[PDB]
């Protein structure tokens, strides 16, 4: 550590604490994590996942039983984004460009079994060119309240070797949340997770979600909500848009549409990559 000096703490993530820093040695401004024999092969793994929409894993260090994890250093994150957008909305274009980059990086990783599993706005990277990167890819299976509101339901109902299904999921509650400016599933227990997506989608039932009764943490006694209509859901969203989401927010983890298939879906058609409007 002595080849980096701190500059200011810009964030507490799941895993730890997240400082911009400066390494004395290449002159390089980067962000700096501060953190099991396992884990360190994990990790060394994950410096050779390299995409554009995966924030570089530059280097990994261990020293006295800690561990650093040191990243390319990108200038804001999409939830300090979305607040500074607030009261304008971040313009569709943009929110589909964003959408179709992100889910160019899930397709990267899933075609090599990596799975983010804790997707957030929070570790969602942007810089002035217009680009999104994902952070912490692959973390969760090496390794403040922790959000719950872009959990899978077949986490919350206790599936243990989920899918990268669960990835689709949480970016389909990311696009929802950008296209309203409003949390889809703003839960804060597990069970008030659970219930309040039931209340939008409907609770699930064995018709649309074949084994779901049989689930560790599935109760019979649920309340039975009926599904919503998606134009009540995310208005003034497009029927590609609608349609798309309502593919990445199947129940069924085996329904729920890929990265890869939803890069050819027709909301993606006119895509482009505009140039956000940034403050830094
Ligand atoms: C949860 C995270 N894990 C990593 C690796 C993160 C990461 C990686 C590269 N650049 C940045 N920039 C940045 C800029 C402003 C604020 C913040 N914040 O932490 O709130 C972050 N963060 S954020």
């Amino acid at each position: 550590m002595e080849n980096f000096q701190k500059v200011e703490k810009i964030g507490e993530g799941t895993y730890g604490v997240v400082y911009k820093a400066r390494n004395k040695l290449t002159g390089e401004v980067v962000a700096l994590k501060k953190i099991p024999s396992t884990a360190i092969r994990e990790i060394s793994l994950l410096k050779e996942l390299n995409h554009p929409n995966i924030v570089k894993l530059l280097d990994v260090i261990h020293t006295e039983n800690k561990l650093y994890l040191v990243f390319e250093f990108l200038h804001q994150d999409l939830k300090k984004f979305m607040d500074a957008s607030a009261l304008t909305g971040i313009p569709l274009p943009l929110i589909k460009s964003y959408l179709f980059q992100l889910l160019q990086g899930l397709a990267f990783c899933h075609s090599h079994r990596v799975l983010h599993r804790d997707l957030k706005p929070q570790n969602l990277l942007i810089n002035t060119e217009g680009a999104i990167k994902l952070a912490d890819f692959g973390l969760a299976r090496a390794f403040e309240v922790v959000t719950l509101w872009y959990r899978a339901p077949e986490i919350l109902l206790g599936c243990k070797y989920y899918s990268t299904a669960v990835d689709i999921w949480s970016l389909g509650c990311i696009f929802a949340e950008m296209v309203t400016r409003r949390a889809l599933f703003p839960g804060d227990s597990e069970i008030d997770q659970l219930f309040r997506i039931f209340r939008t989608l409907g609770t699930p039932d064995e018709v649309v979600w074949p084994g779901v009764t049989s689930m560790p943490d599935y109760k019979p006694s649920f309340p039975k909500w009926a599904r919503q209509d998606f134009s009540k859901v995310v208005p003034p969203l497009d029927e590609d848009g609608r349609s798309l989401l309502s593919q990445m927010l199947h129940y069924d983890p085996n329904k729920r549409i890929s990265a890869k298939a939803a890069l050819a879906h027709p909301f993606f058609q006119d895509v482009t990559k505009p140039v956000p409007h940034l403050r830094l």
